């Protein structure tokens, strides 16, 4: 037993490791994405750096809970950081809808944690999801609700001026 | 009956009191801590203004506690600050053994009045808890936590050129 | 064929993608290392915060792998993130070998790929991996091997104060 | 014989001012693209500065051989500026697909000197090349073919109104 470790359940222990994983698996999804946009047949470079920044984000998500794992004194377990679920994304809508998908999936995810510390009597690690992972959750799927509204607005997918406009006054 | 008083029961009052309490026997032993490091057949003065430091930062915490108390309209009740453990510290490794159990005992009872104030549905003294109190612990322990370690690869306690090098490079 | 495409072999551009894979699998082993010295039951914060910059570095090569890719008109494709050979790196000295042994094999990795370009007869492939690989790699495998030369003669793996002296003053 | 000449080969001397003259052959037909934007009855005046850039990029890009066959010993031979293969450019474009097209051409021609330089075991001509040439042709190749695909994007040749805002937010 680490010297540290205090009301520490071995179960919150663990889903912080899969909780790292999902962060980094987000985060290999936004480079994915990043690279799509950059591509010279796609050529939005706004909507790219937008991903390329999320990207950072993810990654940045996931070290911060490798530093908590140390801090409560569970140990950092890593798997495999899986590929993402496709090679090209279509569009800036499409690319967006999946980002959404991808960021309400992380949330989820955060809230079954949350859930799990509330039943295991964790009140400091129900402070730290509250304090550094739900609000920015949220924000970030208002941000890519609101995008997604206005890439529809905009006439996508078949209105290519639409999905012009957008990289160069939405982002 | 307080004319602010507004979902503060009884028992969360006297908790409070009792938290301020252990907070400045905790004080009292870092002070105890200070002096020792500082005597003159001990000498390790880096390590000596750490105490002194850390002692000066659970008053701090005692002193929150009473402002917190009249602020949700208890009252504060004192008691006598119990002396220290000890009245010597044998060296910087006991010193440091003895601090992370203190800060783990003042972490056992900030979590059991955070299941208090749970129990009696006090979301603001949670909050209080939480936002002021659990994190910092945390983060005191695994300081703590990480010094011990450093002090057992150093050669303590029999290695007097190791708490040498400790004091004057780790502190 | 892609518009921009121009003396691009196609199993350079295969060859590109498989080295990102080892940049970002160099990266994930590297965070792991941060993640292991981070440990309360480690603690040497300073040789951490040199792997965790190790690991960043390497992130930002696999991203200008993804740049050079779409400059070229080849096409990313991205593969699983292999976890790292181990969970726990033993101390100081081992993880500085087993970093030793990436940075060649990343390195042969980029050597390989030069001679790919040469004999493809693809300069522009040769220019990018001398100018923005080559150097940097041998810059690194010379500082570890540096250090691992420190370790030894600071007496690791056993010699616990020679490991604190070289947190101390070499990182 | 040139008191400075070494290791430079008959062929490649003759190369390189063959590639002096298709540089300014290339910065030519930038200047007519400038000019033809320019036109009262097709005013896209930061379409017409690109390709005026261009042209005076594509003028220093000879001058910097000139300065070259010099430093090696070789003599300029001029010979003369062909006018660009059109009077007229139709539309933002065709100019740009005119100047991908010009961009490979003179991006083959460098390749053919570095291949060459090469088979003349010249690496300095090699060097000079890799450094001075080679990644701004690729630079610039990609930047016009993401410039296409905007263009194709926003409707044209047939969208006047996509050609407008291609010109007020793209350059
Ligand atoms: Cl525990
Ligand atoms: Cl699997
Ligand atoms: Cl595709
Ligand atoms: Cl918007
Ligand atoms: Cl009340
Ligand atoms: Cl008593
Ligand atoms: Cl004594
Ligand atoms: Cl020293
Ligand atoms: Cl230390
Ligand atoms: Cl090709
Ligand atoms: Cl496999
Ligand atoms: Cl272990
Ligand atoms: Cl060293
Ligand atoms: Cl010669
Ligand atoms: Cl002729
Ligand atoms: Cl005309
Ligand atoms: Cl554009
Ligand atoms: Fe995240
Ligand atoms: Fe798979
Ligand atoms: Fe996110
Ligand atoms: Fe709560
Ligand atoms: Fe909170
Ligand atoms: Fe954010
Ligand atoms: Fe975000
Ligand atoms: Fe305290
Ligand atoms: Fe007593
Ligand atoms: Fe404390
Ligand atoms: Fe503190
Ligand atoms: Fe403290
Ligand atoms: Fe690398
Ligand atoms: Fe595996
Ligand atoms: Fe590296
Ligand atoms: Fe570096
Ligand atoms: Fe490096
Ligand atoms: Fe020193
Ligand atoms: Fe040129
Ligand atoms: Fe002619
Ligand atoms: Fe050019
Ligand atoms: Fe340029
Ligand atoms: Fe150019
Ligand atoms: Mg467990
Ligand atoms: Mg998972
Ligand atoms: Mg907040
Ligand atoms: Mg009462
Ligand atoms: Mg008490
Ligand atoms: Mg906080
Ligand atoms: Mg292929
Ligand atoms: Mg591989
Ligand atoms: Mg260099
Ligand atoms: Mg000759
Ligand atoms: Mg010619
Ligand atoms: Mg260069």
């Amino acid at each position: 037993v680490s010297q540290v470790r205090q009301n520490y359940h071995s179960d919150c222990e663990a889903a912080v490791n899969r909780m790292l994983n999902l962060e980094l698996y987000a985060s290999y999804t936004y480079s994915s994405m990043y690279a799509f946009f950059d591509r010279d047949d796609v050529a939005l470079h706004n909507v790219a750096e937008f991903f390329k920044e999320q990207s950072h984000e993810e990654r940045e998500h996931a070290e911060k809970f490798m530093k908590y794992q140390n801090k409560r004194g569970g140990r950092v377990v890593l798997q495999d950081i899986k590929k993402p679920e496709r090679d090209e994304w279509g569009n800036t809508l499409e690319a967006m809808q999946a980002a959404l998908q991808l960021e309400k999936t992380v949330n989820q995810a955060l809230l079954d944690l949350h859930k799990l510390a509330t039943d295991k009597v964790d009140p400091h690690l129900c402070d730290f999801l509250e304090s550094e992972y739900l609000e920015e959750q949220v924000k970030d799927i208002k941000r890519i609700g609101d995008f997604i509204t206005n890439l529809k607005r905009l006439g996508l997918p078949e209105n290519g001026m639409g999905e012009y406009l957008f990289d160069k006054h939405s982002v």
